[PDB]
């Protein structure tokens, strides 16, 4: 049985991408190699066994895979985060910037997310942490109380320290992976 | 317990999104409904239960959240497919139309899929089906044998005949959902 180290060893660091000066970290391997997913998503949920989640909100595309596969394995519902423009219905949106683009949009559909929700939000990976920063903006504009979000990520760059800027609005941070020094 | 036909309840239809003429089907409350979410994988997996997958494919961020909790539940490695530019390394690529989209490229990294491979293509939803005539192509450039691709969509709007269109190259087409008459 792989383990989340076997996992970690099927990352590629891709330099100059999708712009030249970003060394972009290619998590592929480990979503399409079953034994290695297996093993990231057990992490994850024996980490919140304890913890009583109502929903896990993925941030963007690039946080669906795990997310959807973390929110059912918890048995809890999926709510996507999404680019302005993406989500049907009443939205709450927040702008921001992230290590390759700067002036994103994101929205939630209202509906979704409200007081009584106990969030686990997941990104794949942490960079600078202006992604997360805004995504806990958005649900806790739609409602869920700051002492009720929790933040997952698969992969972590340390070195961008996007983990004390996320820590002004969230410091119940856990990252399965963490880049090799 | 709820059933399939109670996730399909839960469906809305925004008119006139994201351009006005377009009915888009939201099928977020399935998504971010536990009972609901079950139902759907359930009836998934069980469809497949004998049917030898390697591997699961989501046909861009629309297919990634039931695509990937498809795909570890069947056991199986999860592959994605999206628009250009969003890949790294070596892809193969495929451009095609949508319902309101005309002119979109897909990719898939070649090292993903291959001769060996028995895909599963999932779709959130099947309308013109220009979007899956793409992506068999795709996986049949990237090496997949055409007996080997099945395609599973979790809702079907069957008045714009995209069964029709996609079995030119695929007829093995399984859809949870279809829309009322
Ligand atoms: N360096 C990086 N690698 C992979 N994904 C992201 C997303 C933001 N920065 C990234
Ligand atoms: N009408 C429609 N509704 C929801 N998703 C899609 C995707 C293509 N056409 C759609």
């Amino acid at each position: 049985t792989m383990s989340v180290a076997d996992a970690h060893a099927l990352i590629k660091t891709i330099p100059d991408f999708p712009t030249k000066g970003i060394a972009f970290k290619d998590l592929s391997d480990i979503l399409s190699t079953p034994a290695a997913l297996d093993a990231v998503r057990k992490e994850v949920t024996a980490h919140y066994k304890d913890v009583p989640i109502t929903k896990v909100v993925g941030i963007e595309s690039r946080g669906f895979i795990l997310g959807g596969i973390v929110a059912n394995s918890l048995g809890v519902g999926f709510v996507a985060l999404r680019k302005a423009g993406k989500l049907p219905g009443d939205v709450c949106k927040c702008t921001f910037d992230m290590e390759y683009q700067k002036g994103v949009t994101i929205e939630v559909q209202k509906r979704q997310l409200g007081p009584h929700d106990v969030v686990l939000l997941h990104d794949d990976v942490l960079a600078t942490g202006g992604t997360l920063l805004a995504a806990i903006e958005l649900c806790e504009t739609a409602g869920v109380k700051p002492e009720n979000i929790y933040i997952n990520v698969l992969y972590e760059i340390e070195a961008l320290k996007g983990r004390e800027k996320v820590g002004q609005k969230c410091t119940r941070l856990f990252s399965v992976i963490r880049e090799h020094h």
